């Protein structure tokens, strides 16, 4: 309850309880929001299309990197829940906007491209969510494959790895699988290995020929090994 200062509401005395419905109140930089019953609300709340988390013991607008149910969140200086790419100290963290802004791990686009925010105790990193240096390696997360360069950044398009050609989506860096149309040309990528198919191939009981050099699906009249 808000034992308001003198003359705040209906000439209330110092420390008198007043009617305070559906409005914010800032006291010594601490924020509260009151519902229609002149009660300070608590818990997860949404006001003016903005998400707040009022502590269950203080009803104060928690405004910083703070753990909830063993999951970190980042509330901005004035309480509002914010999501995206966020730097803390010298460590970068990502908060999926679609996942209640909950701290996640994966590969996500920061200012210089896609980065690997790894779980705890990964290849060289023990802090969960932190960007780790993944230089010139492949990574598979829940089946999705990516490759990273010397800048620990993902890529997209055509790539030759260990003598095998792969195609990664420029917009998502996901390895191509199955039938794909790239720049008007049809290519078939192995569903399991994502390797572009070359030469004669039998798919779904139908024979196909892929150019050994370009892997482009054969169309129209074609002369192969002296046969049309």
């Amino acid at each position: 309850k808000y034992f308001a200062p003198a003359n705040t509401h209906n000439n209330n005395l110092e420390g008198q309880a007043i009617v305070y419905q559906n409005k914010f109140l800032t006291i010594n930089g601490k924020k509260y929001y009151f519902d229609n019953n002149s009660k300070a609300i608590t818990g997860w709340q949404v006001i003016d299309d903005k998400k707040y988390y009022f502590n269950s013991n203080t009803a104060v607008a928690d405004t910083n990197l703070c753990t909830i149910n063993n999951e970190k969140y980042y509330f901005s200086y004035d309480g509002i829940l914010q999501n995206g790419y966020i730097t803390i100290g010298r460590l970068n963290f990502y908060f999926d906007s679609n996942n209640d802004s909950k701290m996640t791990t994966g590969v996500f686009k920061g200012p210089n491209g896609f980065e690997y925010f790894a779980p705890a105790n990964t290849y060289n990193n023990n802090l969960e969510g932190q960007a780790i240096v993944y230089q010139n390696k492949f990574l598979t997360i829940n089946g999705k494959k990516y490759y990273f360069d010397n800048k620990s950044k993902a890529v997209t398009g055509w790539q030759t790895i260990d003598g095998k050609k792969y195609y990664f989506n420029p917009n998502t860096a996901i390895a191509a699988m199955g039938w794909q149309a790239i720049d008007g040309k049809k290519y078939y990528f192995n569903p399991n290995t994502a390797i572009a198919t070359t030469g004669w191939q039998t798919i779904d009981g139908k024979k196909y020929y892929f150019n050994p050099n370009t892997a482009i699906a054969a169309t129209g009249w074609q002369a192969i090994d002296g046969k049309k």
